[PDB]
């Protein structure tokens, strides 16, 4: 059967689920999804039912999405409700801390201030901010209200126990837990800030825009960012306490039935969603409000399949809620490097013991997996080609240090000297060799420039065929690759045409043009590479294509390159930027210019790890022209990590 067992948490919900069930049968054909209805006592019982394979799907708030993820439940987000409208779907809100312009303090200076909260137990106004501040609170941290009462000098915390903790009600005596209290709710807590009762209001990104129509007034307010800087109120995407999904359908991590759940809900919205005007409506009920889904919902969006709960909720949210649940606080130290192979891990392990605890190791199977571990705190750092820096950046990470070899390396187009027809001005129908799709030298620069000439990124229809590792297996740009079985066209070492050397090899054996870096040909000719494919080559037999339309010798790269590559760079989270900057310079003065295979963790061209100063953003580090190019190449991107991050921040 293709049945989705929907979990209801009340009798009114099960009634709506049964109506849902019955109406779907009229509009979905026999080979299509159907609905079964399971009634449990609570959200938590539903989570357990689904983990136990007694049900399949339930829609949850953020907090319960977190509970659902924890062992032994192991559920994940699969479909999101959206709001507002189809043109600009709203899936998330942002919890923010709003303050007055010129009030003279940062997030790490909130102790002693006056706070305005929407209400005790509410997410944006209490659980998140207090969650994030948890370890700043004085001991004993239980009971929580007492500890908060002794952190802020006074507050309005609606619904708090002012009798036992009067500080929490200084700004709203009684701590009224209703609209009768002028400082209750989102508009209430903002008002508490605006009227000068408090110094900080813990509310939503939209709260200020709903209460202040004129920009001139909003310019008198700012937001506290967790890096202890301030930003304008319309920049909440880069300055929030947490990003929070409004309502999320979850399901088993393995065994599903993700695709069935989406097929069901997508067809349900199409026949019974917003403004469909049938007797049955998905987003309302005669039996009650917010049954199964929120009545305000306008539809559903499929959650990208790479997404897990921690990535969906985000690192900020998870930190906040972890603190609340676990109640654990520390008493700088170990940087967790991410390895991508057994040989990367072996160098890392012996680095760890050589560093004396200062460095530790974690491994993942691909770069993206390693990036995701950095985003969620399972790891802290790794070094990346410019193309992965962009992806890391879109995913919220920052570059901290750049690999130096000597402005960085040159991306060049290599060709065989014999075939003296080839020029940059027309490579249409020729055979191309790339390091990998999405890398600086192999793709982003050359195809970036190419995009401007042809105005599309279907490069498998420009070149006759090629090898560009990471392409779709049925693409003409996997035809020249050499990997066997499942390894064919894979962006890793089991594919011999992957990477700088690989792409040059590809040119030598099969291609017409290879997109690599300036030192690749010199290093793989003249006997320096002893492998049979390179041993007997000399660099004089290869030439570079210049932007002119002319050609030049390989040593002449400085006047015959496509563009300057931004260097490979170490990336991490903003909250570890300082510690990573410190520990690596302290480690490279000990183990720098003063791997057992090739280019493990860092390139072997790397002489030092260099300061970035003001270029600690992916946009500022890569430069605008590089970012523009990659932007245009996304239209044809197949990176599932990038798809997941962009779902959360388009
Ligand atoms: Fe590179």
């Amino acid at each position: 059967d293709k049945t989705v067992r929907w979990c209801a948490v009340s009798e009114h919900e099960a009634t709506k689920c049964q109506s849902f069930r019955d109406h779907m049968k009229s509009v979905i054909p026999s080979d299509g999804p159907s609905v079964a209805c399971v009634k449990k006592a609570s959200y938590l019982d539903c989570i357990r039912a689904i983990a136990a394979n007694e049900a399949d799907a339930v829609t949850l708030d953020a907090g319960l999405v977190y509970d659902a993820y924890l062992a032994p439940n192991n559920l994940k987000p699969v479909v999101a409700e959206f709001y507002g409208s189809k043109e600009d779907p709203q899936t998330f809100y942002y919890a923010v801390a709003v303050v007055k312009k010129d009030s003279g303090f940062q997030m790490n200076q909130l102790r002693g201030k006056k706070s305005c909260h929407t209400g005790l137990g509410r997410s944006a106004g209490w659980n998140i901010p207090i969650g994030l501040l948890y370890c700043d609170l004085p001991e004993p941290r239980k009971p929580l209200e007492k500890a908060v009462a002794n952190f802020f000098s006074g507050s309005c915390a609606p619904c708090a126990d002012g009798t036992d903790f009067p500080q929490l009600c200084q700004l709203c005596p009684g701590c009224g837990c209703s609209t009768l209290n002028q400082y209750f709710g989102y508009s209430g807590a903002f008002k508490c800030l605006k009227d000068g009762a408090g110094d900080v209001a813990f509310v939503k990104h939209s709260t200020i825009f709903e209460n202040l129509a004129n920009k001139a007034d909003r310019d008198q307010y700012e937001l506290l960012c967790l890096d202890n800087t301030r930003k304008p109120v319309d920049e909440y995407k880069d300055c929030h306490l947490a990003q929070v999904p409004s309502h999320t359908v979850v399901a088993r991590s393995m065994g599903g039935k993700e695709d069935l759940i989406w097929e069901l809900l997508n067809q349900a919205q199409e026949h019974f969603g917003k403004d469909k005007s049938k007797e049955f409506q998905l987003f309302s009920s005669p039996h009650g409000k917010d049954l199964l889904f929120k009545d305000s919902a306008h539809g559903f969006l499929k959650v990208p399949p790479r997404m897990d709960a921690k990535m969906y909720l985000g690192y900020e949210y998870v930190t906040a809620i972890r603190n609340l649940r676990e109640g654990t606080c520390p008493e700088c130290k170990p940087v967790k490097w991410c390895a991508l192979s057994h040989h990367e891990r072996l160098k890392c392990d012996e680095w760890s013991v050589n560093s004396v605890g200062k460095i530790e190791c974690v491994s993942a199977e691909t770069t993206e997996d390693c990036i995701a571990k950095i985003m969620n705190g399972e790891a802290d750092a790794m070094s990346l080609d410019g193309g992965f820096v962009y992806i890391a950046g879109k995913c919220g990470l920052v570059p901290v240090l750049a690999e130096n070899y000597n402005a960085g390396y040159f991306a060049v187009a290599v060709v065989k000297k014999s075939a003296s027809d080839l020029t940059w001005d027309n490579l249409k129908g020729k055979k191309s060799c790339h390091t990998a799709v999405g890398r600086t030298a192999g793709w982003n620069i050359p195809m970036g420039l190419l995009y401007n000439k042809i105005n599309h990124c279907r490069f498998d229809e420009f070149f006759s065929e090629g090898c560009a590792p990471g392409s779709k297996k049925d693409s003409s740009l996997c035809k020249l690759c050499m990997g066997s079985g499942l390894n064919l066209c894979e962006p890793n070492n089991k594919e011999g045409y992957y990477g700088y050397t690989g792409a040059f090899r590809c040119l030598v054996e099969k291609g017409d043009v290879a997109f690599v870096k300036h030192q690749t040909v010199p290093q793989n000719t003249g006997g320096k590479n002893p492998d049979p494919w390179a041993k007997n080559l000399n660099e004089k037999d290869y030439e570079l294509l210049c932007l002119d339309g002319t050609r030049k010798p390989v040593e002449e790269y400085a006047n015959c390159h496509l563009a300057r590559a931004p260097n490979h760079a170490v990336v991490t989270r903003k909250d570890k930027e300082a510690c990573v900057h410190k520990i690596l310079r302290q480690q490279q003065h000990l183990f720098g210019s003063n791997s057992e295979t090739k280019d493990l963790l860092f390139r072997d061209d790397t002489v030092c790890l260099a300061k970035l100063h003001d270029r600690n953003t992916y946009e500022k580090y890569l430069g605008e022209e590089y970012v523009k190019a990659v932007g245009n190449l996304r239209k044809c991107s197949t990176s599932s990590l990038l798809e997941a991050c962009t779902f959360r921040r388009p």
